[PDB]
């Protein structure tokens, strides 16, 4: 049920949907092609659910991780680029569009999380997480508290997680091995276990999530938080003097922010790949094009080469690609969907308390790779 | 023609029938019901025909794919297992023997080709498929060769035939789509290209079966072969140094075996239903059973979920698994079987000479493709 002659794009509700629908908006006035961007709840969820019925958008997108289980299921139509066009991006930014020897999506901008701190509450942003706990203390004899970041999603935790050697999946002879979990080694268990004496000792709450850290940040309440480029824009709106810098180290080591690569996928049931194609290519993936999006919420460090000096003004790209350097390339594997649902249930239950942090991430690691899952990754690859 | 009171039941030659046989007796030894185990040839052809008019055994063991024909000629008791032992085994295993809705058959084993290394002569498998004519070439001036695996059975082509695009029927919104068969596209016509390409500049021989392949690899003749876990056994006895592990690439994109689950079905005609279903739920299908026929001839992963102990430990499974993931669940539908002959057709003319691989995938298409549509198309006078 995917009309035909004209494009229908889903993209987050943090990103630009505005600035994209800016770009929607000269396509029309070029091909006559109206473009409509949408912005649904769980749009990581709901795509693979309408796909698999040969309905959908015909232009999905979202960070690259997921893509790999899209294609398994046969979802993503193979992109067509020419060597000149590959030419335009970095080699790093396709390589995390390729799956199964197929590029599956175009990519947009490279995304990693960083350290955000209130400058006239906080000139001097803390080193390591060890001496938040102290920070916080402080800021609250002020009415003020040191840091609320979104804890609903494992992508925010992460960072602290990997810190002392949290890993995903391992990667080995050019592989990720599917089965070396490193979600319940000591490093991870340590990470998750500071996250969680954070909350124990009233730094921070379990039911922080996205709006509640944004507001408390933006409106001055908290010195600092934990976001994406993405989030810079209603920084800016707020007038709260800002600072982005690298993550706070774990145990004298570095936060590992997954990094992840904003990407954009036809639908394989999609009528309009060709359009879907011309308007990717030649529209987004362009100085103006990437330019309407990024005044909208910005990108990252982009995937188009020639953005690179209107880039190199920008402070707070230099912070991002700190963090990235830092941290690890999401794979873009089957197993990753179930990974992260495993992952948030944990994060979530040794937050609450409901379970212990052994308890969690055992659980983790089992709901992300055993005989169970494998099975159920069978089925999956055969609808979704 | 089918006695009541003990249990005939049929099983591959390949696959673990001396330990199934155990369980046979663990079973006359606990009711006194004479449990017969038998592995004719050519079995899953001999079954339908038997069968139909009301011989053959109680039980028939085969892969998945078989069992959609099976049910739709009544061949097939449908299998009444409660709530209690269904969750025993993955759902998706009993996905596979499902067929119009009802459970026509119970799992066993989830099954699928790996690529099997000699560590002596080959340290390091190599990646893609185009790099065996050069290892080939390395390996003949020390008197060995690369890879040699069965070429009489499409399944074993499958999986370089599947990986640039290959397939057997497309599976769109629930259904399988008997009118799109993909024998015939640019992927497979590559895969086989390069099959046939490997036989022209002799790096294999057209002619070579299951036994040729097996006895060249098991005696370290040949660094590589490409078989299922029911093989494992008889390397084991080899004393050959192996490993297990994912097929090679083609352009780039891994090889597509065929996914099989091995499946046990009740004749329609049996008088025994009651205790064939008895010696499936209690008897084999538990880890004291699954165990004897595994210890015969390895299973693969296994459908029974307390199972899971022994193969997260072998990394064979692994590899299985892992190749499993890469490829595609058969098909259980009817046409399977004339999709079967057409393809096993296609390939051995092709691998001969005896039809260019253009002109072999072109009729395998058409005739893997449905008579009744071709019948009805000249319907349109
Ligand atoms: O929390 C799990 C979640 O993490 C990532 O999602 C990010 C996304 O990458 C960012 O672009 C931004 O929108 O924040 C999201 C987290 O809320 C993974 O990409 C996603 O698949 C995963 O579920
Ligand atoms: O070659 C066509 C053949 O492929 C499959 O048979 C497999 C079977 O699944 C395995 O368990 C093992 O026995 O090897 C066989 C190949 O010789 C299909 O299951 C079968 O129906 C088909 O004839």
């Amino acid at each position: 049920k995917i009309e035909e002659g004209k494009l229908v794009i889903w993209i987050n509700g943090d990103k630009g949907y505005n600035g994209l629908a800016e770009v929607g908006k000269k396509f029309e006035k070029d091909t006559g092609i109206k473009v409509t961007v949408e912005h649904p709840d769980k749009l990581e969820e709901k795509f693979p659910q309408v796909a698999a019925t040969g309905d959908g958008p015909d232009i999905i997108f979202w960070a690259h991780d997921r893509f790999g289980g899209y294609a398994q299921s046969g979802l993503l139509a193979e992109i067509t680029p020419d060597k000149a066009f590959q030419d335009k991006l970095y080699p790093f930014t396709w390589d995390a569009v390729r799956y199964n020897g197929k590029l599956i999506a175009y990519p947009i901008a490279v995304e990693a999380l960083s350290l955000i701190y209130n400058k006239d509450l906080l000139p001097n942003p803390p080193k390591t997480w060890e001496e938040i706990p102290a920070l916080d203390k402080e800021l609250k004899a002020k009415g003020k508290s040191a840091l609320m970041f979104n804890l609903q999603e494992p992508y925010f935790t992460w960072p602290l997680i990997a810190a002392d050697g949290g890993y995903a999946f391992k990667y080995e002879n050019g592989k990720y091995d599917i089965k070396d979990v490193g979600v319940d080694n000591a490093g991870a268990k340590a990470g998750l276990t500071f996250l969680v004496d954070l909350i124990k000792n009233k730094h921070m709450n379990a039911d922080t999530d996205y709006s509640i850290a944004e507001a408390a940040f933006n409106k001055g309440e908290t010195a600092m938080t934990i976001n994406g480029p993405w989030a810079w824009s209603n920084i800016d709106t707020s007038k709260v003097n800002y600072g982005v810098t690298v993550l706070p180290t774990f145990k004298g080591q570095p936060s590992k922010p997954f990094v992840g690569v904003l990407s954009a996928g036809i639908n394989a049931a999609s009528p309009n790949k060709e359009l879907a194609k011309e308007f990717l290519e030649n529209y987004l993936l362009t100085d103006e094009g990437l330019e309407a999006v990024n005044k909208d919420k910005p990108l990252g460090a982009v995937a188009l080469k020639s953005y690179e000096e209107e880039l190199a003004k920008d402070p707070r790209i230099a912070a991002t690609m700190e963090n990235a350097q830092k941290g690890e390339i999401m794979p873009n594997i089957p197993q990753m969907s179930a990974f992260w649902y495993a992952v948030r249930t944990a994060v979530i239950n040794a937050a609450s308390g409901r379970q212990t942090v052994d308890e969690a991430l055992k659980d983790a690691q089992t709901n992300s790779s055993s005989m169970d899952v494998f099975m159920k990754g069978l089925s999956k690859a055969k609808e979704g």
